[PDB]
């Protein structure tokens, strides 16, 4: 009974209210132990679907599309991704000069120290996209190396169709069918898991507002508004405009990508949201060729929401330490924050941990006593910011896929 | 050559003789390094078949029968499994009052103090039944999450069969067929492995008896006879009885379930016995809809043998510690042992580890010096006790499966 | 554009020359960070293919051929492998008495010490050949357990083809197809990756010669000649001969095993070369039933080149230490090095680590101050000796598969 998109808006509005109120009376722990378990289940059920929906769909996508098209799709979507993420930092820097976050605040030094993780070599990150055991890749996480093998196998399936033989032609047929069976099966599960969505959506914002909704006051409120307006200016001033330029109706696009966004926002897992956003692409008739490859890649590569968050936050820590950033340093963030955004995981809370890499680049390391105590205020409300981020991170990928789709 | 059921009975009788003799002359070391490995190969060979046989069969299972039907079957088998587990504890309690194991014996306090392995939250265990990577589930054991994803998968295939499409209807059929292929194959294998069964049976008891046969004398003899006749009354006073009331011939049931029951007794791994118990279920012509779900679920959930074991051993420790248990402390045993038995793994010797959980609830902890030296005497003959447990643990799943089967 | 078998030879010759030049002028680090990655990309690409190609092919192979044939092929190949490995050591010893590596040399003692790894019991290594989760076998490396289960599955698919049922016989057919689909699909992928091979080959020797080429002077040069002249005399005197005897024209055998021999040489992974060496088998038209099972087993069991290397080194150390080995100690190397060779991993540089095992049997342990400092000279030019080893390790697998196929 009842429409599904309504249930989520009701679970979202009611849950955000129920969270705040329950949380302001000090029931931060009563929500976590009682409410959260239902929001947890919603994420768990989705994660389930990620690996099969991604692997199977993309073998069929790479079998259906031309190997010259797939490669063209690739270069087009990377150029899109890179420029959207670059414009996203500058939008968060402009939002950090418009609003002033932590302008004249002096924070309690010596409270908490942090320890930055040494990032692995670029060579190793790049060579690691080619999996040495595809069964291993599936067996544990690893969407990117899966993407790679999938395409290669999909492509090989096509070459086995052109075969003179009959025994080969059929066995290649039999494989691709069954793989597509799983694919089609998965897209059916996501609907069923979307049926639980409202209950899960309710519980998740109830937890986030109950645990952190009470700390969105003071200079942490002004850093919050700087972000959410900045992200709102990313959806309108960038996506709505680039969809208008490419002749796609931007209003009915939000109609088609509603379920992805609300999941991304609440779930705060770009990775987790993948089977919803992938269905949302099939909803709007984009070829399994294109969206099977662009979405999972964009799940990790394209993070406009994160790119922006790391901008406004770099400025926050720079304002609450006294000294401002050079006009040459403002262009040194744009590069590193896009590099940090690419590198960030499609998992909850990973942006703030990756914000540490864009903090050394400007000159204020996270081992510095007072920088560390400033960072800890932001990490205090990170799950509030995380919600906006992920949603834009996800919206960005779908916007891209739609554009590449109309071009071909 | 030769009948196979006879071979296992010869391997069992000869093995337990050769083991008791060799072990009495102190050749526990020789039988461990020389004979036991042949009994291991049999165990290994069985484990092998579990993942593919469970998964592949249950996908077919959930597609084969109505999603409503599977639901009812579930509620029916859970109501079966709980009541049979609760009857099992009370039967062991009467067996621990009929006999007095550890009646007037004092033990050498301080030999070995045991240690708390903190249990995980039930909310987490329950949440853990949903697998976040179906591959990762299969990849490493994990029967329950696989049961989840399997049913879910199967159920989705059914929906693709009712599709208006042709390309969707065929590729879903193709998939169900391939997965059915695997299922069928793993049944064929378990027949093969069942030919090595006698050799592996021989070696397995030969080791259990060599290692622990001698110690089954004195008060430990009384506690052994307590358990065994208690288990015998579970089969004759509960299984034989409930099979009659439901209109299934108890003796033709025991004939068809023989291989399963023997594997279980010798293997002492309710979980390793799964592919034999699953074959046995198919041998009695039961539907893959029913037994594909019930047997793997019951392999972990329904442990009447473990429940009865924990019963008698609670009374054993209580008698060896002097003070008896109240009528309300005995009704407190019933509930905790049900939890402990369900919570107990289908792996060998695991119930003695969960016995500690049912000893905290009465008021006699495992870290208390003289309880710890009383529990060590039990752990000393646990392999002799484990054989019986596992056998009844597994018999009950088949009994329950058969009963729900006839009713449908 | 351009043939492949030409491109590889130009990459190897130009690459071995560019390597030696760059490294002699101290750029051994420059090659390692710049050139080497390309050569690693090749290895990742091949490795990708090993798990699906080995599994899918052998299930088809074992379903393709008679379980009596496969059994016979197995005993024929094991005999072949053990005999050729034994002969390889006796050839190495004859090279190391003809040449005198480390005759009049006395080394700087005490610089470096080594740590002998504790090898697990043979019974444990044998038992672990049966997997306990086939999905865990694939998931992480584990060619041998896969091999085992693959034959089993293949043989079961067959018995399912003889069933009176329609629904069983078609599902058995469907599964076999989809598995075969993948197998055919992987072989095409190797055709593609072999296109990158010359770029990979060029880089991989650039590295090896840059790092260790310059070290091949003095007494270390005399050992390198000893191993190579031996390995050559294994190719001509053992393969070219045993092939002619069995009636396969050797000259065209080398022609059709070119891609494998050169991948093995440059890549140094007997293991990672397998998808090339399995294709090369198919190219000369050997039955899948035979090479699906001989070649992957051979990758781990049959290492003529390693066995030879261990012979000529066991004679280098002993020469540097001063006191010679007995006639009965030479025959003690023959036995230990065949053993060690069988045990030695299909992975780059493993024979050297395994050389310790054969050294202890002659009475010169690796903990000994001066043995450990001579052994570090051998370990210095290892990649150099490893290239030749690996090639001859693989060639004997193809020679064995070829011979055994001709006898049927
Ligand atoms: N939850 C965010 C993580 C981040 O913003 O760093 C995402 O997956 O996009
Ligand atoms: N062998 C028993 C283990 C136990 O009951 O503790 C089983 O798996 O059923
Ligand atoms: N690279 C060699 C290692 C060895 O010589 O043991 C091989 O894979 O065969
Ligand atoms: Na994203
Ligand atoms: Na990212
Ligand atoms: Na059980
Ligand atoms: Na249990
Ligand atoms: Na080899
Ligand atoms: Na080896």
């Amino acid at each position: 009974e009842y429409p599904v998109l309504q249930k989520i808006l009701i679970g979202l509005i009611l849950g955000a209210i129920v969270g705040l109120i329950l949380g302001h009376y000090g029931y931060a722990d009563a929500v976590k132990t009682y409410v959260k378990p239902f929001g947890d289940l919603f994420v768990r059920l989705l994660k389930m679907l990620v690996m099969p929906i991604v692997f199977a769909s993309l073998v069929v996508g790479a079998a259906s599309i031309s190997p010259a098209r797939l490669g063209r799709v690739g270069v087009k979507i990377v150029v899109y991704y890179l420029l959207t993420s670059a414009f996203a930092v500058t939008l968060g820097i402009i939002m950090a000069r418009l609003f002033n976050p932590g302008a004249g605040i002096h924070l309690a030094v010596g409270g908490q120290q942090f320890q930055p993780k040494q990032a692995p070599p670029l060579v190793k990150i790049l060579l690691d996209i080619v999996p040495t055991n595809p069964f291993g890749a599936l067996a544990n996480g690893q969407v990117l190396p899966t993407i790679f093998f999938a395409i290669i196998l999909g492509i090989a399936i096509t070459y086995l169709m052109n075969s003179e033989n009959e025994k080969v032609r059929k066995s290649a047929e039999t494989l691709l069918d069954a793989i597509n069976g799983l694919a089609e099966a998965m897209y059916k599960i996501v609907n069923g898991v979307m049926q639980y969505a409202p209950i899960g959506v309710f519980a998740l914002i109830a937890y986030v507002m109950a645990e952190q909704g009470v700390k969105v006051v003071g200079e942490l409120a002004k850093v919050t508004a700087a972000v959410y307006v900045g992200l709102t200016l990313q959806i309108l001033l960038v996506y709505f405009v680039l969809l208008k330029i490419y002749g796609i109706d931007p209003i009915s696009f939000i109609k088609k990508a509603k379920d992805a966004m609300l999941t991304a926002f609440v779930t705060r897992s770009s990775s987790g949201t993948l089977p919803v956003t992938m269905r949302v692409a099939k909803e709007m008739g984009i070829s399994e060729g294109i969206y099977s490859f662009t979405l999972p890649l964009g799940a990790t590569i394209n993070m406009d929401g994160t790119a922006l968050y790391q901008g406004v936050c770099t400025f926050f820590i720079a304002n609450a330490l006294g000294s401002h950033l050079t006009v040459g340093q403002q262009l040194t963030i744009v590069l590193t924050a896009v590099l940090a955004s690419i590198g960030t995981a499609g998992v909850p809370g990973a942006g703030a941990i990756m914000l540490a890499m864009v903090l050394e680049s400007v000159g204020l390391p996270l081992t510095d006593p007072n920088v560390a105590a400033a960072y800890a205020m932001i990490l205090g409300i990170d799950a509030i910011l995380d919600m906006g981020r992920t949603m834009v991170n996800v919206t960005g990928d779908l916007t891209g896929t739609a554009i590449v789709a109309k071009t071909e």
